[PDB]
């Protein structure tokens, strides 16, 4: 019952990458997978006509914004310098958008060459039509449709956790400031054009859910009769875990594809779509490579297997962060799918980083509990593959901490061959920017 | 009325530290709070000797390396890594311990330089032993005690722990057996089980583990790790260091008494040296409100879990305070906002005001009425936040770190990362 080889990892495929990177731990993206995720999205239901932005904040290497460029993906980008980033890999400046937290003072210098911009702030969109006052600059809008993740929480607000939207939620604009004059007021003084309202609270893979999140969001399209495009966001979910359910975009697809063709029923306008997944492109792309540096072991009552890798949080954020839950699959050590075996343990998977924290095996949704996962039996020198790891691991993770450097990335062709698409990093580049004093 | 300043800077010294940075945000540390933490760490009290170790795990830069130093305080590494970027700052060989969960394969390219290993495994003994067997080599052993921070949750030590040697393989002559069959002579005991501010517990620590220097009469010194509690928010307890060594150095006259052996102690502090000698500065670049049940008022940063991740790691409660943008003192004023500070990334997650031990739930704090522009200090930051944090996600670059002598003027220690450098290394096709 010991796994042949991983989501796309068999012993051979895993020590061609360490091969190609120099050793572990590195990180392995799939071509074969990164196409699924991009037709699958690509065909997506849309009444009027689809776009399909990827959110590279879940992960930004020039290869992968390449790959979904020649796929005619466009790029959904978080701050300036992921523009600034996208454009370096060769990506055209009109397929970016740019909704932030954090408006650039260079946003002007990057609306210029073909960025278009989602205003998220009353203080954005003042500043925008500050510069581009009577013209009038085309711009999108944010809403925050007083909604977030859940509904009323069943209930009413409750407690106050965090969110996408809703009265708990700093993104977008409030949407009381759309409807009593605000933001149509800041329009019409800058004489701007709204051609595009933005939403993100969508969740779940529940189908009746989504058109829901539909129908609120294009009742701020009949507000600036001037928009063309609605932009849903992202959030479709992947179950990177047996049992979890992935979201099916063809059974969410054609109800929020329908709210899109009871708009033009009512209002007369046919709308364009666009989605900004970032996890269900590159999530179970990705996979971390690492090696079982050392095996211990505890007595007693509450004892446990530990396998020590050589990686950990400086690679892997998620399940310190969130509690999440990784599929682990463990390769021996040779290469030879021969040797792949029927022995299996229960083990608990540790870090490299000193720290009590670092765990890499977590109770569901509890990072500080331990959990136990049955695997193939290690030997100290024996692969371990994290899945679904390619999606806010290489982008979003603790590196150089405990002064480890940052892992490579290899590519994994349609073919089975290893190409290094970025080079570990070196001691002296970890601190290279500091200055004596 | 509202603070005229935060732990150590002043509107005008805050503008100093982000004219010298470039702009916000930054990491800005105080010598003089690390002069007052280096001096009550090397006054702990001890009977036969003390060497402190500073875990740069915590901040590894360079001119804090330097400074700790010139006060004759040692390094504590956690990796092969961590053992070459102390050396390049100036730190001997000599004054390096490598505790490290990840053994490097140049391990015996250190030691002969002069860096003193402790195994924290059977595994790490036994290379160091093929290494050097039968070589009068020298070694220090981390022995897990057998009991955590209580004297199923992740701890430092117990039956959940994986750091280090479980006790039961030294209590049954096994690794004992290795030491002799390689003939090494272990020289130190390494533990890092305590917590808290109880002396009570201290006692029990040393020891506890004072019963494993019975096991090996070559062994000289003791290092009782690090753990020391830091209060960083008013109302919490920070540990003093003179009323918990003082029960700690009488187990080591005790164990000189019956035993004969007057032990070394070491100690190894990373919260305590470093923690409040380090501050976030950054500007509130946005401010935003909603509306009816549970509506809350908005600042946003231009910082956030790229620079501090502890909130949203933790649910740790830093101390917040807000300065006015102009710099001038005379501008602090009387009026007062309860508001959620969130951080500049794009994600839900990104909490600077979070509940106690609880990230994903909002909890305002009282400060200064914030208008955009001015700056938010976080002060409690120089301990696990730059040496600790996601870096470079959303692309922004890692922030600069100042330097602000005795005579508040600042130095740049780090310049800001520009964003050509977050992508080097990578390679086309
Ligand atoms: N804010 C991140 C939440 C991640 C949720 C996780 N279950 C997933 O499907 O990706």
């Amino acid at each position: 019952t010991n796994p042949l080889q991983s989501i796309f990892l068999t012993p051979e495929t895993a020590k061609a990458c360490i091969d190609a990177a120099g050793g572990t731990p590195l990180y392995a993206y799939s071509i074969d997978k990164l196409e699924e995720a991009a037709d699958a999205c690509l065909a997506f239901p849309n009444a009027y006509g689809l776009t399909v932005r990827y959110a590279m904040k879940a992960c930004p290497n020039a290869s992968i914004l390449k790959y979904f460029h020649s796929k005619n993906i466009h790029v959904d980008a978080s701050s300036g310098f992921e523009v600034r980033r996208a454009m370096d890999a060769g990506v055209p400046a009109e397929n970016i958008s740019l909704s932030t937290q954090e408006l650039p003072e260079d946003f002007a210098a990057l609306v210029d060459m073909g960025v278009k911009l989602n205003a998220c702030s009353v203080s954005q969109l003042e500043r925008f039509g500050e510069h581009y006052a009577g013209k009038g600059a085309k711009v999108g809008v944010r809403v925050n449709p007083g909604v977030g993740s859940g509904g009323f929480s069943a209930s009413t607000t409750g407690f106050s956790k965090t969110n996408v939207g809703g009265p708990s939620s700093s993104f977008g604009i409030w949407h009381e400031l759309v409807t009593d004059g605000t933001v149509p007021d800041i329009v019409e003084r800058y004489g701007l054009e709204v051609e595009r309202i933005h939403t993100h609270i969508g969740s779940g893979s529940d189908p009746e859910i989504w058109q829901q999140v539909a129908t609120k969001s294009l009742s701020f399209c009949k507000v600036f009769p001037t928009v063309k495009t609605m932009n849903l966001g992202g959030g479709y979910k992947v179950g990177r875990n047996k049992g979890e359910v992935t979201t099916d975009l063809q059974k969410i697809g054609k109800p929020v594809a329908d709210a899109f063709k009871k708009f033009a029923e009512k209002e007369g306008r046919e709308l364009q779509m666009e989605i900004e997944p970032g996890t269900y492109l590159v999530a179970m792309a990705g996979a971390l490579v690492s090696k079982v540096q050392d095996k211990v072991h505890t007595t007693g009552e509450n004892s446990h297997t530990f396998l020590k890798l050589d990686a950990g949080m400086t690679d892997v954020l998620r399940p310190s962060l969130y509690g999440a839950v990784h599929p682990i699959t463990i390769l021996p050590g040779s290469g030879n799918s021969a040797d792949v075996g029927d022995e299996t343990e229960s083990v608990v998977v540790v870090g490299h980083c000193c720290e009590s924290g670092d765990l890499m095996t977590p109770a569901p949704g509890e990072p500080e509990q331990l959990a136990e996962q049955e695997l193939r039996a290690a030997a100290v020198g024996d692969i371990l593959v994290m899945d679904g790891s390619g999606a806010y691991c290489s982008g979003m993770s603790t590196k150089n901490y405990n002064s480890f450097p940052e892992a490579p990335e290899v590519l994994v062709d349609k073919a089975g061959k290893a190409h290094l698409i970025r080079k570990r990093q070196t001691l002296s580049q970890i601190y290279e920017n500091e200055i004596s004093v």
